[PDB]
């Protein structure tokens, strides 16, 4: 039985090697990922490959790995696939931690715009969740945090890091993650996957997928929002995603928005991750 040798970039940063047999599903390795990080809230999660075009594609677990990174290598990342709206809920600890660790990459990485306070307040709960209760001993007027908490630091963010951690002495990990969640959940672009895409008059937009449903930016000014339950038919067609839009009541017909993506592939991508997203939060 022959097996091949699968890379996976954890949330905080390493590498987990494993093998499986080459023609396994994606729900194989899956679990052999969730298993290593003690996941049993799996459903959150998924793996991510780098397509031909270096894009971004989710692993769908019910397909053959080989028939998804076809040309490309066997390496992974490991991240939420869907950000529950209410952490809270979750069960377990555990399963906040991982969220709390892609919520600081999508904030360093500029993926999730947070004001100066909030990035500040976020890297506070993250130090006392890390170091525990705040000590001057390790941290001088010129302290520089090995903690990444910013797409762009400055030393007036590490300063108010520090103010804030002090206030947080007694916190214990989990109360600290969780708070970090209170505030991460509520900011605008929480959970938000970003496409872009063209209108149907060749305008420039972005169209977000997250639980609340499908959001069009046109700008900062005039943002479309279709709640899951308004939108009933998602489809792709050559560069084309269609979303039908219901009729408001005492509306005869649905309307239909088009809209133009970059190629085929991210068109399929948009549709597919809609459809995921629509199940998913239909459910929870
Ligand atoms: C370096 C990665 O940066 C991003 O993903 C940001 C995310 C936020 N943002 C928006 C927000 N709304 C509509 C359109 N774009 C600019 C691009």
């Amino acid at each position: 039985p022959k097996s091949m040798q699968c890379k996976v970039i954890l949330l905080d940063g390493s590498e987990y090697t494993c093998d499986v047999e080459k023609r396994s599903r994606g729900q194989v390795l899956f679990d052999k990922v969730c298993e290593h990080l003690n996941l049993l809230e799996k459903d959150y999660f998924g793996l991510t490959y780098r397509d031909a075009e270096n894009q971004k594609n989710w692993l769908d677990p019910a397909k053959e790995i080989k028939k998804q990174v076809r040309s490309g290598a066997w390496h992974f990342s490991f991240n939420v696939k869907f950000y529950p709206p209410d952490p809270a809920q979750l069960s377990e600890d555990i399963t906040r931690y991982y969220l709390c660790l892609q919520l600081r990459d999508d904030i360093v990485s500029g993926r999730l715009p947070c004001s100066f306070v909030t990035l500040a307040l976020l890297g506070s709960y993250t130090v006392q969740s890390e170091l525990g209760d705040y000590d001057p001993d390790e941290c001088g007027s010129d302290y520089i945090s090995e903690f990444r908490f910013a797409p762009n630091h400055t030393k007036e963010l590490e300063d108010k890091v520090i103010e804030l951690h002090k206030s947080h002495r007694g916190m214990t990990p989990a109360e600290a993650e969780m708070h970090f969640l209170e505030n991460a959940k509520k900011l605008s672009m929480y959970g938000v996957d970003l496409h872009h895409a063209k209108d149907s008059e060749g305008v420039e937009i972005m169209l977000g997928v997250c639980a609340s449903g499908l959001l069009i930016y046109r700008d900062r000014l005039r943002i479309n929002r279709f709640a899951w339950p308004k939108v009933l038919k998602i489809s792709y067609k050559r560069n084309n995603f269609y979303i039908k839009i219901r009729p408001g009541e005492f509306e005869q017909f649905e309307s239909t928005i088009g809209f133009k993506l970059p190629n085929h592939r991210a068109a399929k991508r948009l549709w597919k991750v809609c459809v995921e997203h629509h199940t998913f939060f239909r459910l929870l």
